């Protein structure tokens, strides 16, 4: 009601105000060991805890260092000997990340890992790669890399320590470069691979270590992916596409979740806002220079009518516009298409005398 | 060769500026050759449409 | 001061006369003390540390001793709150100017 | 302001921006300002070219 | 996270770039001997193994 005048000022100072979306970069690290027990939280690269092994603490400083940047975060787990798998997967299930490997592991570990992941991006529509010493699998994340008697400050490394280097490797680089042709100056000496057998290797869906020119490389790194069908496509089997789709997903499932859910009335209206927010979200992803901005969204005019005779209503009379307008209660379907890009791998040239 | 593998493979994404850059590039080092005289004066470099 | 000991209770009296002595224009960063003579003696990387944590301490460099970038008492930054909040001159001024409006 | 026209259940939808503007406020009063502090030196940074 | 202010000076040398090129002119000799087998890295002409 009535106050006293009153009169006051106020101090605001202008911020640098841009929305922010799931964090990319993180690496989720789960090793066993005896000390330290739980998760280690270790937000930078220096400060590790004492207690923990040398070998271990040695396979952090691997996934520390990083090819174009150091990881923006790290997560390092420490379980006990026994049970090394449940816990680890109810963390991971309860906490996000982005990539993960198994510095020691059993091939039953590997397969639990495998099949948790086929799991957990199907039924829980969350998007997760790890990097695995030895896999056979089709999925696109998980990532088979394989390069035997890799030696590294003159020590003897085998197939599956040496996946955390990749992994840190992997989360290091920015999503607009690729991880094609990146060389390790740590790397000095490989086993001898014909050039035939290693090119077969990699048609393979494996990811090898190959030497060429000056320095170490990595050639084409590939997911694990071996058969096409014909949904998926050829380029699911590249690991920028599958990252940047990832980076997608979560974005626009964590926005739509926070505002559009059960807060506004499902209308045409509605509808036409919540396609311009997704094509303005597509604008500002756009800048980054991962995707083109020809892409556009649109009703799914196919599911309208798919849902409209599903209830058995007859269309016939109503207008072909007029039923894209027709309500369609709580379900709301839309359509888009996009384009990815990538960066510059094969180059011909021609010249005329 | 040596130009290409170590500047623009796997670092720059695959778009038509980044095309007409590497053309520029390219164009560039055929002027300084041009310069050393070991070539004729006029040179074209395009990106190819049959192909 | 004046071979004498002091608390920092007893010196703040002297660090509010000398806050307060200063114009608005110049700032109390890097100004020298010849009152003082000695100070116990401290590593830069810990002068770095209680700086960092809103902590307004003596260093001593160059020549002459003087107070280094002296700095508003919070270490939590909010939305709201900036960053040029947490200088002096700035929330001085910026109270000078709320007094007389 | 207009936020305080609304309160009141008032039917701005009509009127023009400077209708607003000049539209009857009440014994409320709403300012805005901005400005720029400036500060002391305290860091420099120095460059010199061989 | 606020620092002590510093005074900082740099000195460099602008260096005149030329964009390397692959070596030529070289040259690469092999011969069956039963002496300093291997290369034998004989970048000047006065040096010769003994």
């Amino acid at each position: 009601a009535i106050g006293l005048p009153s009169i006051n000022i106020s101090f605001k100072e202008l911020a640098t105000t841009v929305k922010e979306r799931s964090a990319r970069g993180i690496i989720a690290m789960v090793l066993k060991d005896a000390k330290a027990l739980g998760l280690n939280e270790i937000h930078e690269k220096e400060d590790i805890p004492v207690d923990l092994s040398a070998e271990n603490k040695e396979y952090i400083n691997l996934a520390l260092m990083g090819n174009v940047n150091t990881p923006n975060k790290l997560l390092v787990y420490v379980i006990e000997g026994e049970a090394d798998i449940q816990t680890a997967l109810d963390f991971l299930e309860t906490k996000e990340f982005n990539y993960l490997c198994m510095p020691k592991a059993v091939e039953a570990d590997k397969t639990a890992i495998k099949n948790w992941i086929i799991k957990l991006r199907d039924i829980d529509k969350v998007k997760v790669k790890a990097v695995l010493g030895k896999v056979v699998g089709n999925h696109e994340g998980i990532i088979n890399f394989t390069t035997e008697d890799v030696l590294v400050g003159e020590k003897k490394y085998s197939v599956d320590e040496f996946t955390s280097r990749v992994a840190g490797l992997i989360a290091g680089t920015p999503l607009s470069q690729s991880v094609t042709y990146t060389k390790l100056s740590d790397v000095v000496d490989i086993p001898k691979m014909t050039k035939v057998d290693a090119e077969s290797r990699v048609n393979k869906g494996e990811l090898i270590l190959i030497k060429e020119a000056g320095a170490i490389r990595i050639a084409r790194g590939v997911n694990s992916l071996t058969e096409l069908t014909a949904e998926k496509g050829e380029m699911f089997q590249k690991i920028k596409i599958v990252d940047t789709l990832d980076i997608i997903h979560s974005d626009i499932r964590k926005v739509i979740i926070d505002d559009y859910i059960g807060k506004v009335t499902n209308s045409y209206d509605n509808k036409c806002l919540l396609i311009v927010a997704i094509k303005s979200y597509l604008e500002e992803l756009e800048k980054s220079a991962l995707i083109e901005s020809d892409s556009t969204v649109e009703i799914d005019f196919e599911a309208q009518k798919s849902y409209l005779k599903s209830k058995g209503v007859d269309l016939s009379y109503m207008t072909l516009q007029e039923i894209k307008e027709a309500n369609t209660g709580s379900k709301v379907f839309l359509k888009a298409k996009i384009k990815v890009l990538d960066a510059m791998e094969d180059i011909d040239l021609s010249i005329e005398i």
